[PDB]
């Protein structure tokens, strides 16, 4: 129905992750032996305190799909991404020569009357791969909005397996600040406004509580109906990220001035190392050897209302926002969707959990994030 | 039939025991699942590496007892269980005031033509308990042979609690050289001889491969017939232990002029820490979780033959004498008869399973320890 611009967008997420690899490695009743010996209590040894960085940030990547934009005046079909910290708009182009490019959309400049070039050359070197390529202009759709918008047209790509070539996404979609070019080009969603397509540069994530596989992305205005009560704002800490200056308290355990990071692609709330140590010492949480998982009763009595305070207004997310229920594996049994992991000093990450609770807004005119509290739809 | 006077005695062994926790605790599936981990093998963790002092050197005594030894004229009937490093006979006071001695047998001075006072008093203080008596003379029969042996009757016992009360074990037969007392008492066995009873203060261990709940103790000389090939004898290096010098090697792991004791009634060979991390490390075993369980497949290829070398004979276990078939929890599933512990600098322990292998000699009158290959009966 909305009156601003919405799109519905898929998610794969940890739990569908985790529950591939159990079906993959036969790993149920290894789960539900080590919790009864646990509920026994034949686990005396903690430490457990398992220092397992198979966390690194990339590993809680959700994936956040959809196939309903278009480019160019033919409008060719592309499965994107979302990617809450970049600025451009990412896309195989036809002269693509790499093999994972063979089974993707391919953009055709030829094939589009309103094409322009620019033909401005572009590297992204990372940890995980690498892409070549070349900036372009045309008309960017989604699917009741469009504009003519700067995007990059990949010539080469190397690495990202194996799950490039295993999932069905073509490109990258920027919800975010950081372009790579040098030409200061906006964001798709400053060019919208900018051009006049939409009345002001923002847009909400709302996720909702009871479908853990869909999110819904709306541009251009505050949907009143997807939230009760007010919308509280607070300014961004960095010209170029989603982030936020609060305190975080969870039970006892604290750290006051941390840089917090709304990122709704992430599937936990994540914690520096010491802190969740601190956190989950004697608080009934079994950390399954051998394994990146911690499990509890998800009626646990001692599990905290963690929080985020700011100035003016706390967050928080009670033990049923940040447990997900594991029945098929074992009765009253929960995970922690609260990871460990240290990023910059003091940095602690929003995730899927949060999101789920408070509707999000993103506000690039006011430089702003605003949150108020989801309605279940 | 033998010549020379021989005993039974049964065995209560670790594995007897280890079974009876995995039924008490429902712990089958638990190992089940976890050894299939490994086999899959998504436990990279080592360290496993677990410091379980669940070992302490009382934790791998097996008891070993017999109930055919008779006190005085009368033949008050006892069950001792042996220990091989204390040289004096032990056996609840008919005056025990203790509520440990309440459901064992005792012996009543009064009751026994044969009895002679001696009332000189005797306190033994320990880390596990606490025993005060008096020692008594009155003829000690095993039941061919019989002497007027000075023993202890033991009046307050305190501790040894749960195992004195669930066992129906009553004191403590001593084939060691350790007396309490100061009266130079001898070992049973050297009286024998004094007496001319016997006709050397020898003895030997038989723990038929077999059987693993019994053994054959044999008094007053050699049976040809428990063992195929040569005697072989070392000499003590202490005065008042079991205890001999040999160079140890496993694999590549070694160690040169280490003491080693010899004890029937401890359950498995010991190494101590260091040693066992160096041999166990990459050797494709299995320390379970939470458990003080070392397991692998039973014909590992990668597990080496043990070595006790002396000047003149090497004494050798083959991983078929040092691994105990799992086959009622998972197939082909063993495992290892070593633990881990530090008792002295270099010290290391010849239990049950060395036993297994090699018939045994225990010779007072030459300070002399005798190996011998045990034949199958």
């Amino acid at each position: 129905d909305p009156k601003y611009s919405t799109v519905g967008f898929n998610i794969e997420n940890s739990y569908d992750r985790l529950m591939k690899t159990i079906k993959e490695h036969k790993l149920k009743n290894y789960i539900k032996e080590s919790v009864k010996l646990f509920n026994k209590g034949l686990t005396k040894k903690s430490y457990l305190g398992s220092e397992f960085d198979n966390v690194e940030l990339k590993d809680l990547a959700n994936v956040l799909s959809f196939g309903e934009a278009k480019l160019g005046d033919n409008g060719q079909k592309f499965n994107f991404l979302f990617h809450t910290a970049s600025s451009n708009v990412w896309v195989p182009s036809i002269k693509c020569t790499s093999e994972s490019c063979e089974s993707k959309n391919h953009y055709d400049s030829s094939k589009s009357k309103t094409y322009e070039k620019d033909d401005t050359p572009v590297k992204l070197t990372s940890k995980a791969g690498t892409i070549s390529g070349i900036f372009s202009k045309d008309l960017v759709t989604i699917g009741k909005l469009s504009v003519p918008y700067k995007f990059i047209e990949m010539t080469e790509i190397v690495g990202f397996e194996p799950f490039y070539s295993e999932s069905d996404v073509d490109g990258v979609f920027g919800l975010g600040w950081k372009d790579l070019s040098i030409g200061s080009i906006d964001p798709y969603i400053v060019e919208l406004k900018t051009q006049n397509k939409i009345e002001q540069a923002v847009y909400s994530i709302y996720l909702p509580p009871e479908n853990k596989n869909k999110g819904y992305l709306t541009i251009g205005g505050i949907e009143e109906r997807f939230f009760d009560g007010p919308l509280n704002y607070e300014k961004l800490n960095h010209d170029l990220m989603w982030q936020v200056d609060l305190d975080v308290h969870f039970g006892n355990v604290s750290s006051k001035k941390a840089n917090v990071i709304l990122d709704s692609a992430t599937s936990v709330i994540t914690v520096p190392t010491e802190f969740f140590n601190q956190f989950v010492e004697s608080a009934s949480v079994f950390k399954v050897p051998f394994l990146s998982l911690y499990v509890t009763t998800c009626g646990n009595t001692k599990l905290p209302t963690l929080e985020y305070r700011s100035p003016n207004k706390v967050y928080t997310l009670e033990p049923k926002q940040y447990l997900e229920p594991l029945e098929n594996i074992f009765s009253a049994l929960c995970m922690l969707n609260i990871v460990p992991i240290d990023l910059e000093k003091n940095t602690f990450v929003l995730g899927d959990p949060f999101m789920r609770k408070y509707f999000t807004v993103y506000d690039y005119d006011n430089h702003t994030v605003g949150f108020a509290l989801a309605k279940n739809l």
